[PDB]
């Protein structure tokens, strides 16, 4: 045998070095996210490519990896401060990326301005929410060919009450035209306009994320039974809703950024 046993039983040097060099850089769910990207930035390519952050195939877990090897992991449930049995609608890879990008920003802000632990955990969300680089990425994805800084467009009343009810799922069962389109993305391929709703998970992350490890979960998780509901219903009747929407897009110079007498809450973020 000889050096099979030499070769095999050998401990894995490269592993525990990289694997807990990491713990050094420690001396938190979002904190890691940030750290890890921060770390990844100090490298320069041929090297940067060997750092990856990616959901497990099951979207239950965010994994960190140097070279091939998982270095550290994170449960989404816990990352969003929500319970074990909570269901998450799947994300397309672009949605996954934004998601990840937003967590970094939460990271920065946590580790950069610890003094937002002052009254309002909201003023952390509001920080993230207010940040133009997020705003950009959200628009880039969800309304790819819209200038978020455009002047609003003013309403042109086309709506019946059967209609208004079909659009209630867009805003938690309410109707209100200054605000009815704020979770709605749209793209223009080949002179068609296609619509879809901001992925609940992201909506949650932009709107109701609360850092607390005290116990707000089941409560902060009923909110994922407002967002997944809105989302699902929309989906469940997508063809009809989009017809209406399509009508409205075209009549207001190709937006849903609809203002009504100085009120305009129809932005994405």
């Amino acid at each position: 045998v000889w050096d099979r046993f030499k070769d095999c039983f050998r401990t894995h040097k490269k592993q525990e070095v990289l694997e807990v060099l990491y713990t050094l850089i420690h001396g938190t769910g979002m904190e890691k996210i940030h750290a890890f990207t921060q770390l990844k930035e100090y490298a320069n390519p041929s090297q940067q490519d060997r750092f990856v952050m990616r959901f497990d195939m099951n979207q239950t877990q965010v994994l960190f990896e140097i070279d091939g090897k998982v270095i550290d992991k994170c449960n989404l449930h816990r990352l969003l401060n929500v319970s074990e049995n909570c269901i998450f609608k799947v994300m397309e890879e672009d949605e996954e990326e934004l998601f990840l990008k937003i967590c970094i920003k939460y990271g920065e802000k946590i580790s950069r301005y610890p003094e937002l632990l002052e009254g309002f955990a909201n003023k952390l969300k509001d920080a993230v929410n207010e940040d133009d680089d997020v705003k950009d990425e959200v628009y880039k994805l969800m309304r790819s060919g819209e200038d978020r800084k455009m002047e609003c467009v003013e309403w042109n009343g086309t709506l019946t009450e059967e209609e208004k009810n079909k659009l209630r799922c867009l805003q938690m069962g309410s109707f209100n035209i200054t605000t009815q389109f704020f979770k709605i993305g749209y793209w223009e391929l080949e002179g068609e306009v296609l619509f879809d709703m901001v992925h609940p998970t992201l909506s949650y992350l932009l709107q109701a994320y609360k850092p607390s490890l005290d116990l707000i979960e089941t409560n902060t998780m009923l909110f994922s039974d407002v967002l997944n509901k809105d989302y699902d219903d929309y989906q469940n009747n997508k063809r009809e809703i989009d017809a209406i929407l399509r009508r409205i897009y075209r009549s207001h110079n190709n937006t849903l950024f609809i203002s009504e007498k100085s009120s305009c809450r129809n932005m994405l973020i």
